[PDB]
């Protein structure tokens, strides 16, 4: 009914803005959705400047000023085999790959203007790198994901899942190299920056709280940092989305809890729109952000007036498609309070056909934040629930750890949970499960483990048998496996939908990106190949071209269209 695709595609084009950091002398730096794909501009206060030629991932953290700006493509057709590109801003739209850096998963990365720092990921290491005029320096190998936050001087600084999902701190020298790595008795590490001092200033979450710590380098001691505003300290946040300083010295922190955030500075609020901030950065002297929520696709705006500098502003009539939302407490399996987030859709009924949309990850986690799938849901007719199932962020350490070694266990009762939450609360009619990535994977869970708990599932770039996806890894995914199932084959085989078809009992619609190097294509085909044999309904859709990563209006299209599609067709009987 294309009444449906009218909406859809419009909430796919809203172009949406991410903050990068100011280069160029004073322009920020952005990366935004706008023209059917990514891309980098330069904004000033009135037009904005496209800094690349073909669509791009993302651009490296730039030092403030710095006159060039690294962009991150990739040159696989999504495997994300990610090349370089460097850019000079005073020359938009001329790139010279960076030669010297053969292409592999870019995993982050900042530019000080004279040294390019990154990690990258081959099918054997995942590394800490440093390209300077003298060419390209290993600094590092890293036991598995590890990503840059910030470098002051040779220190570098940055966050490492190491092991058993806990979130080491580590340090590095930017000419010597080396490795240091912090861990803390009490939880992970959420954030980081290079304090004046020459301390690392970070962001713990432990069991509960999230507080900000001092981790002298020289020799690991860590201390409560005191700032010079108390109003910070007394609001008790769960997490630490980012924190840093500003030119000026002062501390930038965006703290979050139960899926909102605060934004301050040296300890004193700033107030900033209800949602959620990405970085925040000093320009022109005023303090510039971005903001996010269930109901504003990522802009750009300023502080504390929440004026906005770049934003796609959302239509009326889609934007009164999300009759209303609210942060919910589903009671799970073990008695546990699984926070979900509700969307009624305004053009379904109460009680009213309804999709558990389940987040991927699983260190993620559904919150006050734009969400296009949720969205087209709620325009296509149906109520959304978001769990934040264990194995979520945002709740603190225990909560997101809880399903180290028990995919397919814990977090997939917290999902049933939800559903059985919709049903018993009144919202819903009838249940649909649909999920990219590790959401997709959790949709072939529920549909094998749990038969008869839903009427249909839409399962996107799925993970569909650890074993194999692990032998078609490269290490930072290997590794990460390795954690999320304790690595024993017993679980990666006895967690593995692939091995549970015969259970299926309801209509499966899979959609996977052709080349996905997340989620490999492969064991999707055998699994279509199980479905047929047992004689089981389904329907595929493969996309060409492209890999996890949606970075084109035409990839989005052509991966929810089907699914929004897939659903109205369910509803209708
Ligand atoms: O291999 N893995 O363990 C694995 C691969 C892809 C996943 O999905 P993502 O969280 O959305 O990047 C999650 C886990």
């Amino acid at each position: 009914f294309s009444r449906i695709v009218r909406d859809v595609e419009r909430l796919i084009a809203v172009e949406k803005y991410s903050l990068q950091g100011v280069v160029d002398g004073d322009k920020l730096l952005v990366v935004g959705f706008s023209e059917g794909s990514v891309n980098a501009y330069l904004y000033d206060g009135g037009e904005t400047v496209k800094l690349n030629r073909e669509p791009i991932n993302s651009v490296l953290d730039p030092h403030y000023g710095v006159g060039r700006v690294i962009l991150v493509r990739d040159v696989s057709k999504g495997a994300e085999q990610h090349a370089l590109f460097k850019v000079n801003t005073s020359r938009p739209g001329e790139e010279q790959r960076l030669e010297a850096v053969k292409p592999m998963r870019i995993l982050s990365g900042v530019d000080t203007g004279e040294a390019v720092v990154f990690t990258g990921a081959t099918e054997d290491r995942v590394a800490l790198y440093a390209l300077d005029g003298g060419g390209l320096r290993e600094l590092a190998r890293l036991p598995g994901f590890g990503f840059v936050s910030d470098i002051r001087g040779d220190l570098i600084a940055g966050l490492g899942f190491f092991g058993g999902g806990r979130v080491s701190l580590f340090t590095s020298n930017l000419s010597s190299g080396g490795l240091r790595v912090f861990d803390s008795g009490e939880g992970s590490f959420s954030s980081a920056s290079i304090s004046p001092g020459m301390k690392v200033t970070a962001g713990l979450e432990t069991a509960r709280e999230a507080r900000l710590v001092t981790v002298d380098p020289r020799d690991g001691s860590v201390e409560d940092l005191e700032l010079p505003s108390k109003d910070f300290s007394s609001y008790r946040p769960t997490a630490i989305t980012w924190l840093g300083y500003l030119p000026d010295g002062r501390l930038a922190v965006v703290a979050r809890r139960e899926g909102r955030s605060a934004v301050f500075i040296d300890g004193e609020r700033v107030e900033a729109p209800q949602g959620n901030h990405g970085r925040v950065v000093l320009w022109r002297g005023k303090l510039v952000t971005s903001h996010t929520s269930l109901s504003t696709p990522p802009r750009i705006v300023s502080l504390p007036s929440g004026e906005p500098l770049l934003e796609g502003g959302l239509p009326e009539d889609l934007r009164r498609s999300i009759a209303g939302s609210r942060l919910v407490w589903v009671e799970s399996f073990d008695g546990s309070r699984v926070p979900t987030y509700v969307l009624e859709s305004g053009r379904a009924p109460t009680p009213g056909p309804t999709v558990v949309l389940v987040h991927g990850g699983p260190f993620a986690e559904d919150s006050d934040s734009w969400d296009t799938f949720a969205a087209s849901l709620a325009a296509a007719g149906f109520h959304v629930v978001m769990p934040n199932y264990r194995g979520s962020t945002g709740y603190g350490e225990e909560w997101r750890l809880k399903i180290i070694g028990d995919p397919c266990g814990g977090e997939l009762e917290d999902v049933s949970a939800a559903a059985r939450w919709a049903r018993e609360s009144g919202l819903a009619s009838e249940l649909y499960i649909m999920g990219y990535s590790y959401g997709g994977y959790m949709t072939l869970c529920a549909l094998t483990m749990k038969p008869g708990l839903f009427k249909a599932g839409v399962a996107g770039a799925s993970v569909v048998d650890w074993e194999e996806m692990y032998e078609l890894s490269d290490a930072a995914f290997r590794n990460f496996i390795e954690q999320l199932t304790g690595g024993s084959r017993e679980i990666m085989r006895s967690r593995s939908p692939i091995n549970h078809v015969d259970r299926i009992k309801e209509p499966l619609a899979l959609i996977h990106p052709q080349n996905d190097s997340r989620t490999p294509l492969k064991p999707l085909l055998r699994l279509m190949g199980e479905l047929l044999a047992r004689g089981k309904t389904f329907e595929a859709h493969i996309i060409p071209d492209a890999g996890h990563a949606i970075n084109t209006m035409e990839d989005a299209v052509k991966i929810l269209l089907p699914a929004v599609f897939f659903l109205a067709t369910q509803r209708e009987r």
